[PDB]
């Protein structure tokens, strides 16, 4: 799905991404990113791939998928991904 | 935070990474691997999941690590211990992004 190929096209550590997950989820019963890692942790593709690719499909779970896709991209330009690379992710 | 990420790396069994946890808690008052053990233990039996149990306990010890502020030093133990078990070095780096 949608989810997957933004978790793939994404440049930005979960260390950052996080932050946007953790806004977008608002009013949801998603899973905290607390809880999104700790899942990873005891269920146990990179480790950050996949913290990003569980984000990005509970995202889609939820409902919030297109909020935290337009969060990521702001993120992206933030630290220069050029424009061509969005053009990928906006199709 | 960093302690969940180190437990889901780590593919090092409790028997071996309690070395480390005991070595890195010095001068701390973290519990102790029994103390741990007898916890994560009693957890999983109150809530009954698919969970293994290693997993809990190693994921307890990270977050003790983080609790008691030594958390950076229990990274570099595992990665010690891991490298000796020969964990590739393009999963090495993995780790050490933190």
């Amino acid at each position: 799905s949608n989810a997957e190929r933004l978790a793939a096209w994404t440049r930005l550590p979960w260390e950052g991404l996080r932050y946007s997950y953790n806004r977008e989820r608002r009013g949801t019963a998603a899973r905290s990113c607390p809880q999104l890692e700790a899942d990873v942790a005891l269920k146990a593709i990179p480790l950050e791939r996949q913290l990003i690719l569980e984000a990005c499909r509970e995202a889609e779970r939820f409902g919030f998928l297109h909020e935290l896709s337009i969060a990521i991209v702001e993120m992206e330009r933030l630290n220069k991904r050029p424009e061509a690379e969005v053009e990928e992710i906006a199709k």
